[PDB]
């Protein structure tokens, strides 16, 4: 049907068919008369499935023979989603497999809906990960992605009377195709146990044993023929166990516990055992494949010339003492070598300046569970503190603000200065971010060494971020610019010469509108609601957090209501309003802000004077494939985390990527992103960091804006009094108490610039013509926002190892 | 290699060979250089698998159209040991397989000893259900066999410092490729809650949900095209189970526990909450599987014309309240009618008259977990002792007696008694067994109802007890009367025309003395310990238990020791002795008594004087897969029950079959194989039923014995001065404490006649001509025990369907 899905030639659709129905007759043991879709999603997965298999193989031998630089990306989340379409995409298979199987009577995208989100992540650092891995193997990188297999993800989401419900994500029910258990490369994980030091050195000993079982999944690149591995961990109790009888057998869940679910807390750590173990888990047996594979080619000073070991954030940082454990106390190498070829292979990536998102884990807890790491943790905390005290003589509040050790009522290692002392890198995930970083909270460790501290702006897959999820406008950029750009992003540019031209902005706006008709009626068959497909998009799809803001969303959109019912018979734009995304189970104001999102769209919904010219809709269960199909519809992408709060975003440049325009702060990647596209492209508005500084120094008074703003005061009212709670007027009091007194992202103070700015947008979209002009000019300067470009930027100035775009033999 | 094998024609193997090198690739994701052993096994694992398929799609949809009457039998137990060789044998490829795996370099033999038991049962019981479900696909019934599918079957034994040790078995660890899991036919089954009583009758409400989701393995009948079903239940939890949120979704093991572990108590009826709800867990989902189909062909009047239920033991008794719960609460039937449709569908196989294995279910347990099931088990025990007290007016003892409630400290439900009400037929498993039960235990119900009490004795499949694990048997014996009889046992009887016959004589002798050097192989390799493979294989395998009387074995071999110190220089018979079985975790004496045989051997295997003319061996792990090992091997078949104990044995048959002579006790099934072989080529000894009756109303004094027998008081003053434990002199006074004083299998009673039984075995040992001749006769009339009679005779006698050896289209 279209050119940037491939060719769909005679020989191939005829073997692609004869392949599905083998499958389904060998494999799923059905025939015709009693299969059902879901079988005919799982045949078409074992057909597409087996073309991974040649190229797996031969990736895998090739990086054996010639022996590369390997990297290692460790993360506890890899937020994968769907994986059909995506081998399909960078197979060049999609059309043949669309025609094979309309040639049988299937509908090819009835069947992708059938396959379960791989749902194994919070939000955007998992995403992260899934892009990276992408992006490496498309740049031609011996890349291993390593995690935890959940058997249950992210909870699916429910909304009930307006509030969200969790329930079990039980994504391997009906099995997964895209995995290959490897119970043979099975390894042993230990904890708690004590430590006993003998002549030869220091030994754990009387540990607990977890075993550590690989699941391995291909990660294809685009087109190149590489297929990289991600290995995920389960967790499974060793055979003799607990070895009353029956009870030992039923005892072997406490073990498996261990890879039983993902932590869905992205908000406020916390140091729970259970989270610890999970950390442990990873890293343990993951360092063992890294020096198996290492061995498998005595000497350790080649190690950090072999092997890069990223840490997403924290969450694996116990890599840096296991590492040294394995060195010093099994291979036997003195203290200072091993610190060497340690701090050489890792690096360190930081996704967040808030305080309570840092982990500090209890040093009795690290004691019971790791008490060798613990002793190498103390160790390396003293050698790096006698560095300090020589370089910043008797700066003895240096000191102690700089340990890994925190003194208080319960002592603490901070995981986040453990990491910076230990990696040769460290960056943040955006230019703003990164330089927040070497001002406020490392300072101090940036004055010791500022040649760890480096900028990585974070990135996208254009693969599933505009091929996969928008065909659409995927093709009419191939029929200007032809395919390459698909895989060099930065040829987008080349768009900017059609900015003017009368057919292609019609092509953008037809597109969009086709979009935005698919989504609208996506919410009618699967969740029964009406909306105008002539409106205004104006979506915030992200998780629930203060910092990001969607409590001032909410104060706009009652705004916009209030101003409709004083002058009713007065044209406005109309608009959709979509709010969604998942609120961390404990986070008990994300969970009020949800249920204030749907109570708004009850009375804004159902009052007959509003019409369709305003409409508020929660957009239930928030996932990858749910961003897959609301990002190619969306006009306006609200970014508005307050200044110096959002690290760097990612969703931001997902909606750049799709013909949406983005009414944002100044905040995280978006800096960048109006940088790239020109000030006068973007819609911006609020405090900058140094204005928020500014308030913070003078102290904050909520109370101000409220009494000097009418228009703000209307609504704080009508929250207070319950005119969106009649039956329950004192609902929504925890909202108004923490706006009005203790508010830490200053929803009042960016309040009027974000109203007056929305007028903006308004005005604008009533011109449709210079609104589709400003969208190419968006489209067209995405290119740096690939996370091609992001992932070569780390292989030359992190891991030094040089990418490549060339073909391995099909 | 030999004709019973079948073919390898030129197509068929270089087929296999592609086949299997396709699996690898593409399903194992390996290459040859790689792949080990275990990889080898699961690419002709898969390779045979593919050949099932056809024949199985097509088997079911037969009976969906030519609806034939059904049969269901259900276990909790399902002793399949390996599947391989018996696909292999079952389709005509084993010689094929050969050939292809040989021309890829491998051995066949080797790559089968990698397949894991399928250890889903104890013993008899569960193996029964095994050879069943052969000779049902091999009849051509349209059979199902329904249970459970335990992560964790019966333990492996490990034996340290000569105890037994339990370990998991972890049978699934490396995947199972003979299952089909079935997600999309998962059903509901429910617990606890409690009863409504509304106008339209009682509700049961307010329950706990456990899903039940099957996994399907077909059952191949011999070269008949035929391939039938084995059903096993797993337990998931539901998604909104317990749905803080972390450790609800870790509750989700409570539930899933059910499937977990096989309980491995074969000796002493324990009432476990557990083991209840597995027992409910199997019923509650398979009868909901019974209803669809019934329906899918309002009127159950022909219920019991399509349906037959087979109740292995009492342990699926639920059956029967529970099908009266469906067809009076939810389908509507008055009471009587639904009684008359489940006393016809349903039928009962009772395993042993021993009281303390009977299951009696304490009413507290019932009345928590299943409120109506309780419910509708006191209005059928009202019924049916109305109709007791009608029948025999004014016998009130006899109305407590024949009660489905025990009253007493604790009321219990009888499951016994409710099977019988419930059931159109009970059978005993031998014919003294059967006689056994009408005479004794349950002669109340007998005088009531006669005509529902029948015999079927048991039998074993000639498939994998003679042709698997005995090919060099069952090829000379083809040579001789062609290859009919491997599906027709019963013309084993044409080899009497040979019993004087040189060739044949040579030939047998020959078979036998091969799988003796094979056997004593496998003992050195894989259990480094040595013997002489020209001495007598005096083989005594099956589960520990008192009334089994492998302490009677041990008395015997202590004497033989004895008399060979006695007079070292004298001839005696060489002899291995060969003892194996595991005992149930919580039986303390069955624990003690192979301690004790490991100890006899730890004394006589290295008594320099003793040479090799005497080796006492316990057999570790004793299973399925060993079972085909030693069974071929053995010359003498030790089955010394106290007589009336087992209900029939099968070990028993199996020995028979594959040319060992048997010493034992007229018990079980002993007596109808006595019968069959003539008196006087058996080795029959000690008392009979008759005897022990007498010797019970006089009262059994062991103390008459150990004065009268002086070679006996040496054994007991030897256990109990310490000369089997010498570090430890009082370690077997339980055992000698037990002998003398509370012995409720009078070992000594039969020791004398045992001892001289035992001396005429060894002089007809020394005849190595009338031997074997004496074998010929044996293996010749052991065509009754056949399990495809048994099952004929179910057929015919019980289910009311004929049997037919006709093809299926291949
Ligand atoms: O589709 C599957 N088919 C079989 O296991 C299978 C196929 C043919 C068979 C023929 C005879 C007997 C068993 C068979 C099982 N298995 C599923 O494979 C998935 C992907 O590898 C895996 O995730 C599932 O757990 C498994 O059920
Ligand atoms: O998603 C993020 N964090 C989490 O999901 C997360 C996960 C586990 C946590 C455990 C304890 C405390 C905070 C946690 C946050 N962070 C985001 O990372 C993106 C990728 O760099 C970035 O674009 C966002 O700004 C950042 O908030
Ligand atoms: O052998 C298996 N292979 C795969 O699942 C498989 C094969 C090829 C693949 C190619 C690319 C990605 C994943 C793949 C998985 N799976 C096993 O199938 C067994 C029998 O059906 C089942 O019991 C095991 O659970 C499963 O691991
Ligand atoms: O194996 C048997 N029983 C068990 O394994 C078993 C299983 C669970 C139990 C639970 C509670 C009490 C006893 C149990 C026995 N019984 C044997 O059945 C054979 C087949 O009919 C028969 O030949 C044997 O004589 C009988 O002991
Ligand atoms: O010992 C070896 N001999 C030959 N090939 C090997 C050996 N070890 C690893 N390989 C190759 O490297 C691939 C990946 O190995 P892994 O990354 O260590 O799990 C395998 O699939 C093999 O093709
Ligand atoms: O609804 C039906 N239409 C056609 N075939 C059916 C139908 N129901 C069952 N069958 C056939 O019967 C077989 C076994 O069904 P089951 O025993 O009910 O699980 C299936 O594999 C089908 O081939
Ligand atoms: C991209 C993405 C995110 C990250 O969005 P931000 O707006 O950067 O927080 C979160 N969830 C899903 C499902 C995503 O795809
Ligand atoms: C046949 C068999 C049994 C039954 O033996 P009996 O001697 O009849 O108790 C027990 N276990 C296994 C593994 C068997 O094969």
């Amino acid at each position: 049907q279209i050119s940037v899905r491939g060719l769909a030639g005679v020989e191939n659709v005829t073997e692609l068919k004869k392949n599905f129905n083998r499958h389904l007759h060998f494999t799923l043991v059905k025939d015709r008369n009693v299969a059902t879709p879901r079988d005919y999603y799982f045949a078409l997965a074992h057909t597409v499935r087996d073309h991974l298999v040649g190229r797996w193989i031969r990736t895998q031998q090739h990086y054996y023979e010639k022996d590369p630089k390997r990297i290692y990306y460790l993360s506890l989340e890899f937020y994968m989603g769907r994986t059909l379409q995506n081998t399909m995409v960078n197979l060049a298979l999609e059309n043949a497999c669309d025609e094979a199987t309309y040639q049988l009577g299937l509908d090819m995208e009835e069947l992708e809906e059938i396959e379960e989100d791989a749902g194994l992540g919070n939000g955007g650092l998992g995403r992260l990960a899934a892009c990276f891995l992408d992006s490496m193997a498309t740049l031609g990188l011996a890349a291993y992605g390593y995690g935890i297999r959940y058997e249950f993800g992210i909870f699916n989401q429910k909304i009930c009377g307006g509030w969200q419900m969790e329930e079990a994500d039980d994504w391997l029910r009906y099995g997964n195709p895209w995995e290959k258990a490897r119970p043979e490369f099975t390894l042993p994980v230990h904890f708690y146990g004590r430590v006993e030091h003998t002549s030869q050195g220091a030994k754990w000993v009387d540990t607990q044993v977890v075993l550590a079982m690989p699941y391995d999944t291909p990660v294809p690149g685009y087109r190149n023929n590489v297929v990289n591995t991600m290995r995920l961990w389960s967790a499974k109790a060793p055979n003799d166990f607990n070895l009353g009888y029956i009870q030992a057998v039923l005892d072997r869940n406490l073990a498996e516990n261990i890879s039983r679910v993902l932590y869905p807390n992205d908000n406020f750590f916390e140091g729970k055992e259970l989270r610890l173990k999970q950390e442990y888990f990873v890293v343990a047996a993951t360092l063992q494949d890294i020096i198996r594979r290492f061995k498998s080619s005595t000497n350790f000073d080649a190690f950090p010339d072999k092997v890069a070991i990223q840490l997403n954030d924290t969450h694996p940082s116990l890599a840096i003492p296991e590492l040294m454990r394995v060195l010093v106390d099994l291979e036997r190498l003195d203290w200072d070598k091993a610190w060497e070829v340690t701090v050489k292979t890792c690096a360190y990536t930081n996704h967040t300046v808030l305080p309570e998102a840092l982990e500090r884990w209890p040093v009795h807890l690290l004691e019971t569970l790791l008490p060798r790491h613990l002793q190498i943790i103390y160790e390396i905390n003293q050698r790096f503190l006698n560095r300090v005290a020589a370089a910043f003589p008797g700066d003895v509040d240096r000191l102690r603000r700089m340990s890994l050790v925190e003194e208080g009522a319960v002592k603490r290692i901070n995981m986040a200065h453990l990491c910076i002392a230990g990696s040769h890198a460290v960056n943040g995930v955006a230019r703003i971010h990164s330089e927040i970083l070497k001002k406020t909270i490392f300072k101090d460790f940036y004055e010791l060494e500022p040649h760890k501290f480096q900028n990585k702006t974070n990135g996208i897959t254009p693969r599933r971020w505009l091929v996969l999820c928008n065909p659409g406008l995927a093709e009419i950029i191939a029929e200007r610019i032809g395919e390459e750009y698909i895989s060099d992003l930065d040829q987008l540019r080349k768009l900017l010469s059609y900015v003017d031209d009368e057919a292609f902005i019609r092509d953008v706006a037809k597109v969009k509108q086709e979009n935005k008709l698919k989504f609208a009626a996506y919410l009618e068959r699967e969740y029964k609601v009406h909306i105008n497909p002539n409106s205004l998009f104006d979506v915030q799809v992200k998780r629930i957090h203060e910092y990001k803001r969607q409590l001032l969303n909410c104060l706009h959109v009652i705004t916009l209501y209030n101003r409709i019912k004083k002058e009713p018979n007065k044209f406005v734009v109309p608009r959709t309003v979509m709010i969604g995304g998942k609120a961390a189970p404990g986070y008990h104001m994300a969970k009020m802000i949800i249920k204030l999102i749907t109570a708004i769209g009850d009375v804004v919904n159902h009052d007959p004077v509003v019409g369709d010219r305003l409409r508020v809709i929660f957009l239930e269960n928030y996932r990858v494939s749910l961003a897959e199909k609301v990002i190619p519809a969306a006009d306006l992408s609200e970014q508005i985390s307050t200044a110096g709060t959002e690290a760097s975003g990612t969703g931001n440049m997902k909606f750049m990527l799709n013909g949406a325009l983005t009414i944002g702060t100044m905040d995280g990647a978006n800096v960048e992103m109006a940088e790239e596209a020109g000030e006068e492209n973007f819609f911006i508005f609020g405090m900058r960091v140094e204005d928020v500084d500014r308030l913070d120094q003078r102290g904050y008074n909520a109370q101000e804006y409220y009494d000097r703003i009418p228009e703000l005061r209307q609504i704080i009212e009508q929250l207070s009094s319950g005119f969106f709670s009649p039956k329950q007027p004192d609902l929504f009091k925890d909202i108004v108490n923490m706006l009005m007194h203790h508010d830490r992202f200053k929803v009042f103070a960016d309040y009027e610039e974000y109203v007056k700015c929305q007028e903006r947008v308004s005005a604008l979209y009533k011109n449709p013509r210079e609104w589709t002009r400003m969208v190419i000019r968006n489209i067209a300067t995405s290119g740096k926002f690939s996370s091609d470009r992001t992932i070569a930027q780390y292989a030359r100035e992190i891991w030094g190892v040089e990418p490549s775009r060339q073909r391995l033999p099909a």
